[PDB]
RNA sequence: UUUUUUUUUUUUUU
């Protein structure tokens, strides 16, 4: 049986007297028998033994625990629940007067269900649900049951079916993916087609004549950020960041807001977006689609060629974007930068200005950019990036016909360079004027031990390697042979390996936050960085709105406790990180899916790790993790040796004939090779052999 | 309750 909580002042008086630690439960999903959370100031996190130790706690609950003698802890108590209590999994089933519900989620707890609330269909014959996926809700885990009881929310249907699926992740990473509320929907302008009112006009400065315009990906939906770009006569450039003004339609304290501060984010899978408003504002309101009016809140720069700040202007505008540009455009703008191209390979534009000054502006912004980039690196800027999947969905079906690694070019880093630019000089203003009131969003550095431990790790391999600091790392991943795929798949390889050590980065209020040198963002090596430039699908640039907005007397003083402001963060982060998971598992069940129908699919690979019976392989075509075993293999031998200091796996193989001769492969860390996934029996299962 | 340890990140647009 499991232990009986602590009650809530013994606990409050214990994290009041140190006696008792607060953490992030974090469970281990390969070995579900142990879970950890992290400690205040050692660098190695606190361990958790056995299931009775983290007392019927779960995965992201803010739990409290006592420690023990001789790190090892035991859960006490559960302050805060974040994980769902939801969970996509099986049903099947002495006391036989319940069902047992088995989560996909290892790291979930299996669950008892009363008969009584299962299907009929399930009662008469339950081998026909062996593949049905349900969503199952955690109401209670009495602490003599083993097991944890659970009340039945739906059928989603057959498991590997992607809008089932998809249904299991949304629900089980407790998205919001509901109609708005009535009252919700009351709050939005009920004027319509809604215009904008005279008085705003004169109250904001009137760009709507101005070369204003957009760059997003082809298939977007709410756009938020629009640019622009004059020359001026003596040399220096005139840069604009229009954002949508939609602190203008959310009302503080509304039905509107608290939706939006739930909601936290957008969510964008791989064929839908669960949006945070409704769409009403997302897509035709606050988006700043081409040929129309928009309230925006704009960020405007004097700047150096080289994209230095001369001087510097916040204000509320309006805007008239002159067309919708997108990233395959703007790239073809900078391609061919001295030539008139069809003005029919490129998207509508407005009357009153001509394609050849939008292409300019591309062309100058670029040049600011790429100047602005490089000087970025220069100052111990990270990129990080790993490999991202693109599909291309059959219309018609939805299935993925097929994928591609999603390619960053000049058009995006040139997007990206102000975007960066923008919410830096807004970070500086709301802070400079409310120093105990911004939403920032800091980056804390790598933990110790284990960059340390990798650092020892790539001693060995012969790949030694700076790692002082963020541009110390940046240069050794880029300190190649180059030009060769090799090099190019290490380069992979490494970029993932550095990934574990890394923190997410957080959103914070500042007068929450003692040390002002923890305000820094590791990856971006700035001392100051906050979210302003996409508040139509994320609440974080919402605040900061309403700050800035705050910050130029648009409004009173802001009345908001670092309390409450940090608890908005706090969510946000939660929301935040629970979308990416989210989004890479939408990404994940795509692949599973487009692997299952397109047969198998052939791919370089390298290797990550070895051990005595299996290997691990950077799949490079896909940016895939996957495990090869050598039973898996059409071995007739296999040995293992270590010497060396690193791993070796030497394999022999079994010709299919008595003609052909075995022959042998030494497989060793970063090595080359290639594989093949097929997909197996179970549902977005596949496995990775050696072709 | 998985064919051999938690930390897989950062940045931009969607
Ligand atoms: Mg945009």
């Amino acid at each position: 049986i499991f232990e009986t909580y602590m009650s809530k002042e013994d606990v409050s008086e214990g994290l009041k007297r140190g006696t008792l630690i607060q953490g992030v439960l974090r469970i281990n999903p390969k070995k579900f028998h142990e879970a950890f959370i992290p400690s205040p100031d050692g660098d190695r996190d606190i361990f958790i033994d056995g299931v009775v130790a983290r007392n019927r706690a779960l995965n992201g609950d803010l739990v409290v625990v006592k420690l023990l003698p001789e790190k090892s802890a035991k859960v006490v108590y559960i302050l805060e629940k974040k994980h769902s209590r939801a969970a996509t999994g099986i049903l099947k089933l002495l006391f036989k007067k319940y069902a047992l519900f088995s989560p996909s989620d290892h790291r979930v707890p299996r669950i008892y269900v009363p008969l009584k609330d299962c299907p009929q269909d399930f009662m008469t014959r339950p081998k026909d649900f062996a593949n049905t996926l349900f969503i199952c809700r955690i109401i209670d885990w009495k602490e003599d049951c083993n097991f944890a009881l659970g009340q039945l929310a739906k059928s989603l249907g057959q498991a590997g079916e992607i809008e089932p699926e998809t249904e299991g992740i949304l629900t089980e990473y407790g998205v919001d993916f509901s109609d708005f509320s009535s009252e919700v929907l009351e709050c939005l302008p009920q004027s319509l087609p809604w215009t904008i009112p005279p008085d705003e006009v004169g109250k904001r400065r009137d760009l709507r004549k101005d070369c204003i315009f957009t760059i997003d990906p082809s298939t977007a939906r709410d756009l938020n950020d629009a640019l622009a770009c004059r020359r001026l006569t003596d040399g220096t450039f005139e840069v604009g960041v229009h954002i949508a003004d939609v602190s203008y339609f959310v009302p503080e304290g509304s039905s509107l807001d608290k939706v939006a501060a739930e909601r936290a984010t957008s969510v964008y899978l791989v064929q839908k977006v669960v949006p945070m408003l409704p769409r009403l504002l997302c897509e035709e309101l606050c988006s700043l689609n081409p040929m129309t009016d928009k309230l925006t809140f704009s960020v405007i720069w004097k700047l150096t060629p080289e994209g230095k700040i001369l001087e510097e202007w916040f204000g509320r505008t309006i805007i008239r974007s002159c067309t919708k540009l997108s990233y395959d455009h703007a790239q073809s703008m900078i391609e061919n930068p001295t030539e008139k191209i069809p003005e029919e390979e490129l998207p509508p534009i407005s009357p009153e200005h001509s394609v050849e000054e939008v292409h300019q502006a591309v062309l100058n912004l670029h040049s600011i950019a790429k100047q602005l980039r490089r000087q970025r690196f220069v100052d111990g800027a990270l990129r990080l990036d790993q490999l991202k999947l693109a599909f291309t969905l059959d219309h018609e079906t939805g299935l993925p016909q097929g994928c591609h690694i999603y390619e960053y070019r000049d058009s995006n880093k040139l997007v990206e360079e102000f975007m960066l630019l923008a919410n830096m000089a807004v970070a500086h203003k709301i802070f400079r004027t409310f120093p105990e009131q911004a939403l920032l969003r800091r980056h804390p550095p790598p933990q110790t031990k284990m960059l340390s431990d990798l650092v020892e790790f790539c001693d060995q391999m012969g790949l030694p390697m700076d790692v002082s600091s963020a541009g110390a790392l940046n240069k050794s991943l880029t300190k190649t042979f180059g030009d060769d795929k090799y090099s190019l798949a290490r380069k992979e390889v490494l970029t993932n390996m550095y990934s574990r050590p890394m923190q997410m980065a957080l959103y914070f209020c500042s007068g929450m936050l003692q040390d002002q040198e923890q305000f820094r963002h590791y990856a971006l090596n700035v001392p100051l960085y906050t979210h302003f430039t996409s508040p139509i699908r994320r609440f974080a640039d919402v605040i900061v709105h309403r700050l800035l907005a705050a910050a130029l007397g648009y409004s009173e003083q802001p009345d908001v406790e670092p309390d409450t402001l940090q608890k908005q963060a706090d969510h946000c982060n939660d929301r935040r990180m629970a979308s990416k998971r989210v989004q890479e598992l939408s990404i994940g069940l795509f692949f599973a899916v487009l692997v299952k129908e397109s047969g198998p699919l052939e791919s370089e690979a390298m290797v990550m790790g070895v051990l005595n019976q299996a290997f691990d392989v950077l799949v490079l075509r896909f940016g895939v993790q996957k495990r090869i075993y050598c039973n898996a293999l059409a071995l007739r031998s296999y040995s293992f040796q270590k010497v060396g200091k690193k791993p070796e796996l030497t394999l022999v193989w079994e010709p299919d004939d008595l003609e052909e001769e075995p022959t042998q492969q030494v497989i060793t860390i970063f090595s080359l090779v290639d594989v093949v996934l097929q997909a197996e029996a179970t549902a977005l299962k596949y496995s990775a052999i050696l072709k």
